[PDB]
Parts: C-alpha cells; structure tokens; sequence
C-alpha cells in the first residue's frame, strides 16, 4: 500500500537521500561512472521542485520509495543565448553526463517537435527502491503528472532516458521515441566516453502526447 503525492519543499533531504540511496548508485550512468559523492547532482534534484509537479510514492510507513521529479520547460527565447550545463560543473565525473546532456540538446530540440507549444513537461529524475520494483510504481508516479498536465493545458511530456531499460518502461505507458544516441556513437572527443553493458545501448528521449 502507498501514495503519490505531491513534493513538498520541507521533503527536499528526505528526496535527496532516498536518491542517494538508490538512483545515485544504480541509475545506469551514475553506477557506469562510479558516481559517489556528488552534490552538484543534489542540486540539479532539488532546481525542480518548485515547479510543484515533482511526485514521490509514500509507503504505508510515511517512507519515500519513489519519485519522479518533473520541471516546467519552455520554449528558446527568439533571442536565446543557449549555455551548456556542463560549463558550470567542478565534478569531474558529473560533468561528462552534463557534458551528454548538452550534447543531445545539440542535436535535437524537442521545441522543434511541437512548433506549436510554449511549455512542455521535463521528467527529470526517476527513480523507485528496488524493494518495490516491478510493481508499476513508476507508471503510477508518470500517471500523476498526467493530472498536473491537464490543470494546466501541458500537452507533451519529454523524459530523456539513459537505458534502452528505462525507455521501455515509459514505452509500456505510452510513450514514444523523439531521439536515440547509441552509446557507441558518442565520441565527443573522437571517442567513447560511455561504455555500459550491451542492453542499455544508449540513450533514448521518449514524449507522449496527452
Ligand atoms: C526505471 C525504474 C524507475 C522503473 O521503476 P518500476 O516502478 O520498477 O517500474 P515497473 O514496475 O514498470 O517495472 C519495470 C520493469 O522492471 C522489471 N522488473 C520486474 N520486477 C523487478 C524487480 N523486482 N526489480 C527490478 N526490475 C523488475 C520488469 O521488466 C518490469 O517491466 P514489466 O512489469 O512491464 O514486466 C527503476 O528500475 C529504477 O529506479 N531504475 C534505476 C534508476 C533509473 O535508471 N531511472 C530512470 C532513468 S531514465
Ligand atoms: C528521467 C530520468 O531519471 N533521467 C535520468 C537522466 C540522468 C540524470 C542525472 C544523472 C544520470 C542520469
Ligand atoms: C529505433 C530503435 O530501435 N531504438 C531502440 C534501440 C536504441 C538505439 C539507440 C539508443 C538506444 C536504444
């Protein structure tokens, strides 16, 4: 028995631990790397917050055993100046998925998807305790934001998946492939930085229009 509900400001150390616990060490990147301490990843957890559409699931004992934390994204400016985010990092190992991240936004903005919307829904971090895996608690987080959404006349959700693992879950609820990058292929440098186990492949940014 658990309950989704909405983030509140006052459960940000409550969120970072469970992340600590769990997605710091198994999300797969994260464990590729050798993650370890990383507050610069803490940080990056807590910034969407207070957009008030992060959810975590409660067990029956008040404790976190999942969130999906989602920001408010918004369409470039006209007069945009665009930054990458790995710019501004001094974890060396953080920096290279950043350094991902800016990457993928190099080669696909998902604005250009949907000329028509202004604001999109960003399912930044996901995570649930491996004791309650499996169980469709992931899909019951996703679910929720779907609330939110229609409060507020948000048509897309954009969730960037660092598994072919993971992009299968938001698969099974619906969601579709915007953009794939295998792992093998990214060599910003002339060559590869991420070399995980075969079956996560790479990345995959999945949407769902809802
Ligand atoms: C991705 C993740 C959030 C999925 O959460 P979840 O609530 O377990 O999702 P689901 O219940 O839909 O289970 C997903 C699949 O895991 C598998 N699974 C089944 N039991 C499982 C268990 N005890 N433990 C782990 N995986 C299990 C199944 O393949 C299942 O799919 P199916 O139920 O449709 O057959 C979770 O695996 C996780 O936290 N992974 C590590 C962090 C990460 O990679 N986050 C996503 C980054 S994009
Ligand atoms: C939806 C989701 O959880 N994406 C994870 C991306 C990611 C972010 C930070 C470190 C590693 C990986
Ligand atoms: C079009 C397709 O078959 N996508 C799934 C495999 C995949 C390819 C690249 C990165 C991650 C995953």
């Amino acid at each position: 028995p658990y309950t989704i509900e909405l983030i509140q400001p006052e459960d940000g150390e409550a969120v970072i631990a469970m992340l600590k616990t769990f997605f710091f060490k198994d999300e797969p990147l994260n464990t590729f790397l050798d993650l370890g301490e990383c507050k610069e990843l803490e940080k990056y957890s807590l910034k969407p917050l207070p957009d008030n559409c992060s959810y975590k699931a409660v067990n029956k004992k008040g404790e976190i055993i999942g969130v999906f934390l989602n920001g408010l994204m918004r369409r470039p400016s006209p007069d945009d100046v665009p930054e990458k985010a790995a710019d501004s990092c001094e974890h060396p190992k953080f920096k290279k998925i950043l350094s991902l991240m800016d990457h993928v936004e190099e080669q696909f903005n998902i604005f250009d998807v949907y000329p028509d919307e202004e604001l999109i829904l960003d399912g930044k971090i996901l995570s649930v305790d491996t004791n309650y895996r499996g169980l469709g608690i992931a899909g019951r987080l996703t679910e929720r934001a779907y609330e939110y959404m229609r409060e507020n006349g948000i048509n897309v959700y954009h969730v960037l998946c660092s598994s072919h693992y993971s992009a299968r879950v938001m698969e099974k609820l619906g969601f579709h492939e915007v953009f794939r990058m295998q792992f093998a292929d990214y060599k910003p440098q002339g060559e590869v930085v991420f070399k995980p186990a075969a079956p996560h492949v790479g990345i995959q940014v999945m949407a769902k229009e809802v």
